[PDB]
């Protein structure tokens, strides 16, 4: 999160912390959200052979009674997600267990705010601290410049008069407009130059159900 403000510990308790595996580099991370006790949303690119879920993190280098370091049993990609145009960009992981319910962790134009990990600079490291930010819902003509954008299948997050902005490791956390969950953190520019690209919830509320209730 690039311009945000540290949020006070646990104050977003169905935040998750993603660490995945590949087989042929070294960890890397993303944010998500817990949807159901066993359920985390993140975005399909944040796929790997193996996926670790941290719940009650907020500073994430630092142990403590809150967490709860979660085993993924299955990983559930949109089967149309394409890893060119980033479409459908959205992806269920079914934990092992049912998280424990705690203060700490639980399931979840207008101004929308996302919090994650992630960078706070295009040359920072990630963020040790969760990390929250508002950004501006833009019309769709603001985001035409990335050439695979789709208004229906994605919102256009963050006025390109600020440099507020979610960021590299803040991949598959949800945007949420008046408490409410509506995107999930998908791609933007190496610059860092708003505005980004959001996974458009609503669209696949169906396909959600469908992955929910066979599983
Ligand atoms: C499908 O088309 C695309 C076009 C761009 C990329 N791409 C490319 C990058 C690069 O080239 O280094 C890059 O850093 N990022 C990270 C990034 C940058 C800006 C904002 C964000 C976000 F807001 F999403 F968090 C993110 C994750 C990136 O998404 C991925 C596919
Ligand atoms: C997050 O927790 C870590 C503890 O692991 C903190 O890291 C310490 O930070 C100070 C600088 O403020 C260093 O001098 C210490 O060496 C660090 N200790 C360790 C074990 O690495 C970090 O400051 C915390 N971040 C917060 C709360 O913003
Ligand atoms: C992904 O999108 C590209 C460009 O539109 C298309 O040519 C390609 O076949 C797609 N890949 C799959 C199999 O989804
Ligand atoms: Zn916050
Ligand atoms: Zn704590």
């Amino acid at each position: 999160i690039i311009g945000g403000t540290e949020c006070k510990p646990h104050s977003r308790p169905y935040m998750a912390y993603l660490e995945i595996v590949t087989s042929n580099g070294p960890s890397k991370f993303c944010g998500g959200f817990l949807i159901r006790r066993n359920f985390v949303l993140t975005a399909a690119h944040c796929a790997g052979r193996s996926i670790t879920v941290t719940l009650g993190a907020h500073n994430i280098t630092e142990e403590e009674d809150t967490w709860q370091k979660l085993e993924v049993i299955k990983q559930f990609r949109h089967p149309k997600y394409n890893t060119s145009t980033l479409h459908h960009d959205i992806m269920l992981l079914k934990l092992k267990e049912k998280a424990s319910l705690t203060l700490a962790v639980g399931t979840l134009g207008r101004m929308c705010r996302v919090a994650g990990w992630g960078r706070t600079g295009v040359l920072k490291p990630g963020s040790d601290t969760l990390q929250e930010v508002k950004l501006r819902l833009m019309d769709p003509q603001a985001c035409s410049h990335f050439r695979d954008f789709d208004h229906n299948l994605q919102l256009c997050v963050g006025n390109p008069r600020k440099t507020k902005s979610a960021f590299k490791g803040d991949s598959g956390g949800p945007l949420l407009c008046a408490g409410a969950a509506q995107g999930i953190v998908s791609y933007g520019r190496s610059d860092a130059k708003p505005p980004a690209v959001f996974t458009r919830i609503s669209h696949y509320q169906p396909w959600i159900n469908q992955i929910l209730q066979a599983n």
